RNA sequence: UUGAGCCUUGAUGUGUAGGAUAGGUGGGAGGCUUUGAAGUGUGGACGCCAGUCUGCAUGGAGCCGACCUUGAAAUACCACC
Protein backbone atom coordinates (compact mmCIF):
# COMPACT_ATOMS: atom_id res chain seq x y z
CA UNK A 1 0.00 0.00 0.00
CA UNK A 2 2.32 2.74 1.25
CA UNK A 3 5.68 2.88 -0.53
CA UNK A 4 9.00 4.61 0.09
CA UNK A 5 8.17 7.43 -2.32
CA UNK A 6 4.51 8.22 -1.60
CA UNK A 7 5.40 8.79 2.05
CA UNK A 8 7.40 11.84 0.93
CA UNK A 9 5.48 13.36 -2.00
CA UNK A 10 1.95 12.94 -0.58
CA UNK A 11 3.09 14.43 2.74
CA UNK A 12 5.88 16.89 1.83
CA UNK A 13 3.14 19.50 1.37
CA UNK A 14 -0.20 19.47 3.18
CA UNK A 15 -2.92 18.61 0.65
CA UNK A 16 -5.58 19.53 3.24
CA UNK A 17 -4.48 23.19 3.12
CA UNK A 18 -6.04 25.57 0.60
CA UNK A 19 -2.95 27.15 -0.96
CA UNK A 20 -2.95 30.37 -2.96
CA UNK A 21 -2.73 30.18 -6.75
CA UNK A 22 0.50 32.23 -6.72
CA UNK A 23 1.97 29.80 -4.19
CA UNK A 24 0.68 26.75 -6.07
CA UNK A 25 2.76 27.11 -9.26
CA UNK A 26 6.03 26.75 -7.31
CA UNK A 27 4.80 24.01 -4.97
CA UNK A 28 3.75 21.77 -7.87
CA UNK A 29 7.43 21.49 -8.85
CA UNK A 30 7.91 19.48 -5.65
CA UNK A 31 4.79 17.50 -6.58
CA UNK A 32 6.22 16.95 -10.08
CA UNK A 33 9.57 15.68 -8.75
CA UNK A 34 10.14 12.71 -11.05
CA UNK A 35 12.48 11.47 -13.77
CA UNK A 36 10.01 12.00 -16.64
CA UNK A 37 7.82 14.96 -17.63
CA UNK A 38 4.44 15.01 -15.89
CA UNK A 39 1.26 16.97 -16.59
CA UNK A 40 -0.56 19.09 -14.00
CA UNK A 41 -4.37 18.97 -14.05
CA UNK A 42 -6.97 21.12 -12.29
CA UNK A 43 -9.73 18.98 -10.77
CA UNK A 44 -13.04 20.81 -10.32
CA UNK A 45 -15.94 19.00 -8.63
CA UNK A 46 -19.29 19.90 -10.20
CA UNK A 47 -22.47 18.28 -8.90
CA UNK A 48 -24.45 18.34 -12.13
CA UNK A 49 -26.71 15.45 -13.14
CA UNK A 50 -24.71 14.43 -16.20
CA UNK A 51 -27.29 11.79 -17.12
CA UNK A 52 -29.53 14.76 -17.96
CA UNK A 53 -27.93 15.85 -21.23
CA UNK A 54 -29.09 19.47 -20.95
CA UNK A 55 -26.65 20.06 -18.06
CA UNK A 56 -23.56 18.86 -19.95
CA UNK A 57 -20.41 21.00 -19.94
CA UNK A 58 -18.07 21.00 -22.94
CA UNK A 59 -15.47 23.36 -24.33
CA UNK A 60 -11.85 24.08 -25.13
CA UNK A 61 -9.58 27.08 -24.59
CA UNK A 62 -6.24 28.38 -25.82
CA UNK A 63 -2.62 27.65 -24.85
CA UNK A 64 -0.10 30.44 -25.53
CA UNK A 65 2.90 28.16 -26.20
CA UNK A 66 1.34 25.10 -27.84
CA UNK A 67 1.82 21.47 -26.89
CA UNK A 68 -1.39 22.91 -29.11
CA UNK A 69 -4.59 23.34 -27.10
CA UNK A 70 -6.44 22.06 -24.03
CA UNK A 71 -9.80 20.28 -24.18
CA UNK A 72 -12.19 19.74 -21.28
CA UNK A 73 -15.39 17.73 -20.93
CA UNK A 74 -17.29 16.25 -18.00
CA UNK A 75 -17.85 12.60 -17.15
CA UNK A 76 -21.19 10.86 -16.66
CA UNK A 77 -21.05 11.82 -12.96
CA UNK A 78 -20.49 15.56 -13.34
CA UNK A 79 -16.88 16.11 -12.30
CA UNK A 80 -15.07 18.13 -14.96
CA UNK A 81 -11.27 18.26 -15.12
CA UNK A 82 -8.39 18.49 -17.59
CA UNK A 83 -4.71 19.43 -17.74
CA UNK A 84 -3.08 22.84 -18.11
CA UNK A 85 0.21 21.71 -19.69
CA UNK A 86 3.47 19.95 -18.90
CA UNK A 87 5.46 20.40 -15.70
CA UNK A 88 8.74 21.24 -17.47
CA UNK A 89 7.16 24.62 -18.22
CA UNK A 90 8.01 27.51 -15.91
CA UNK A 91 5.74 28.48 -13.02
CA UNK A 92 4.88 31.75 -14.76
CA UNK A 93 4.17 29.79 -17.95
CA UNK A 94 1.74 27.57 -16.04
CA UNK A 95 0.35 30.79 -14.55
CA UNK A 96 -1.14 31.75 -17.92
CA UNK A 97 -2.78 28.42 -18.75
CA UNK A 98 -4.33 27.92 -15.31
CA UNK A 99 -6.52 31.04 -15.15
CA UNK A 100 -7.46 30.91 -18.84
CA UNK A 101 -8.91 27.43 -18.35
CA UNK A 102 -10.45 28.47 -15.02
CA UNK A 103 -12.24 31.55 -16.39
CA UNK A 104 -13.55 29.54 -19.35
CA UNK A 105 -14.72 26.96 -16.80
CA UNK A 106 -16.63 29.75 -15.04
CA UNK A 107 -17.98 30.88 -18.42
CA UNK A 108 -19.48 27.45 -19.20
CA UNK A 109 -21.87 27.28 -16.23
CA UNK A 110 -25.27 25.98 -17.41
CA UNK A 111 -28.33 28.21 -17.15
CA UNK A 112 -30.41 25.68 -15.19
CA UNK A 113 -27.50 24.62 -12.96
CA UNK A 114 -27.39 25.85 -9.36
CA UNK A 115 -25.21 25.80 -6.27
CA UNK A 116 -21.66 26.76 -5.40
CA UNK A 117 -19.32 26.21 -8.34
CA UNK A 118 -15.97 25.44 -6.66
CA UNK A 119 -15.48 23.58 -3.37
CA UNK A 120 -12.06 21.87 -3.12
CA UNK A 121 -10.39 22.32 -6.52
CA UNK A 122 -7.00 20.63 -6.70
CA UNK A 123 -3.89 20.83 -8.87
CA UNK A 124 -3.23 17.18 -9.68
CA UNK A 125 -0.07 16.08 -11.47
CA UNK A 126 0.58 12.71 -13.07
CA UNK A 127 1.80 11.22 -9.78
CA UNK A 128 1.73 14.10 -7.29
CA UNK A 129 -0.93 14.84 -4.71
CA UNK A 130 -4.19 16.66 -5.31
CA UNK A 131 -2.99 19.83 -3.61
CA UNK A 132 -5.86 22.05 -2.51
CA UNK A 133 -5.76 25.40 -4.31
CA UNK A 134 -7.92 28.53 -4.37
C1' U B 1 -27.93 1.66 25.57
C1' U B 2 -30.10 3.21 20.73
C1' G B 3 -31.00 6.60 15.83
C1' A B 4 -28.95 10.90 12.41
C1' G B 5 -24.59 13.92 10.18
C1' C B 6 -18.82 15.22 9.85
C1' C B 7 -12.68 13.96 8.66
C1' U B 8 -6.62 12.64 6.98
C1' U B 9 -8.22 7.03 5.00
C1' G B 10 -8.98 0.01 4.53
C1' A B 11 -11.82 -2.32 1.19
C1' U B 12 -15.86 -2.07 -2.32
C1' G B 13 -19.33 -4.42 -8.09
C1' U B 14 -17.44 -12.76 -13.74
C1' G B 15 -22.58 -12.57 -18.98
C1' U B 16 -19.15 -11.27 -22.82
C1' A B 17 -12.66 -9.23 -23.29
C1' G B 18 -9.37 -12.12 -20.88
C1' G B 19 -4.38 -13.88 -16.15
C1' A B 20 -8.23 -10.91 -13.41
C1' U B 21 -15.42 -9.85 -9.51
C1' A B 22 -13.31 -2.81 -15.68
C1' G B 23 -17.46 2.56 -12.61
C1' G B 24 -15.71 6.57 -15.27
C1' U B 25 -13.30 10.75 -16.60
C1' G B 26 -7.95 13.12 -16.09
C1' G B 27 -2.49 12.07 -16.84
C1' G B 28 2.33 8.98 -19.61
C1' A B 29 5.84 5.52 -20.76
C1' G B 30 7.17 4.54 -16.02
C1' G B 31 6.21 2.50 -11.48
C1' C B 32 6.68 -1.27 -7.77
C1' U B 33 11.68 -1.94 -5.61
C1' U B 34 18.37 -3.42 -0.79
C1' U B 35 13.24 2.64 3.07
C1' G B 36 13.97 -5.59 3.53
C1' A B 37 11.66 -8.10 -1.52
C1' A B 38 8.27 -12.52 -5.47
C1' G B 39 5.42 -16.50 -4.87
C1' U B 40 3.16 -19.85 -0.36
C1' G B 41 0.40 -19.72 4.29
C1' U B 42 -3.41 -18.53 7.70
C1' G B 43 -6.52 -15.54 12.33
C1' G B 44 -10.40 -12.96 10.30
C1' A B 45 -13.22 -11.18 6.07
C1' C B 46 -14.74 -13.16 0.96
C1' G B 47 -19.23 -13.98 -3.95
C1' C B 48 -23.30 -14.07 -9.06
C1' C B 49 -19.04 -19.73 -3.60
C1' A B 50 -15.66 -18.81 -12.08
C1' G B 51 -12.59 -17.58 -7.12
C1' U B 52 -10.48 -13.37 -3.81
C1' C B 53 -8.81 -9.47 0.42
C1' U B 54 -6.18 -7.87 4.82
C1' G B 55 -0.63 -8.61 8.94
C1' C B 56 4.66 -11.03 8.06
C1' A B 57 8.88 -14.07 9.04
C1' U B 58 11.23 -18.46 8.30
C1' G B 59 11.34 -16.81 2.77
C1' G B 60 14.52 -13.26 0.70
C1' A B 61 15.34 -8.10 -3.72
C1' G B 62 11.71 -9.36 -7.60
C1' C B 63 6.88 -8.25 -10.22
C1' C B 64 4.51 -5.56 -14.28
C1' G B 65 -0.38 -2.14 -17.69
C1' A B 66 1.18 -0.78 -23.73
C1' C B 67 0.18 -2.78 -28.82
C1' C B 68 -3.01 -6.54 -29.36
C1' U B 69 -8.25 -10.25 -28.80
C1' U B 70 -12.99 -5.91 -26.58
C1' G B 71 -19.03 -1.47 -26.77
C1' A B 72 -14.33 0.49 -23.52
C1' A B 73 -10.56 0.56 -19.47
C1' A B 74 -6.53 -4.02 -19.29
C1' U B 75 -4.43 0.46 -11.12
C1' A B 76 2.53 -0.19 -12.38
C1' C B 77 0.99 4.62 -10.18
C1' C B 78 -1.31 9.23 -9.04
C1' A B 79 -5.62 12.34 -8.76
C1' C B 80 -11.20 13.30 -8.73
C1' C B 81 -13.79 10.05 -6.73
Amino acid sequence: KLTKRMRVIREKVDATKQYDINEAIALLKELATAKFVESVDVAVNLGIDARKSDQNVRGATVLPHGTGQVRYRNDKNGIIHTTIGKVDFDADKLKENLEALLVALKKAKPTQAKGVYIKKVSISTTMGAGVAVD
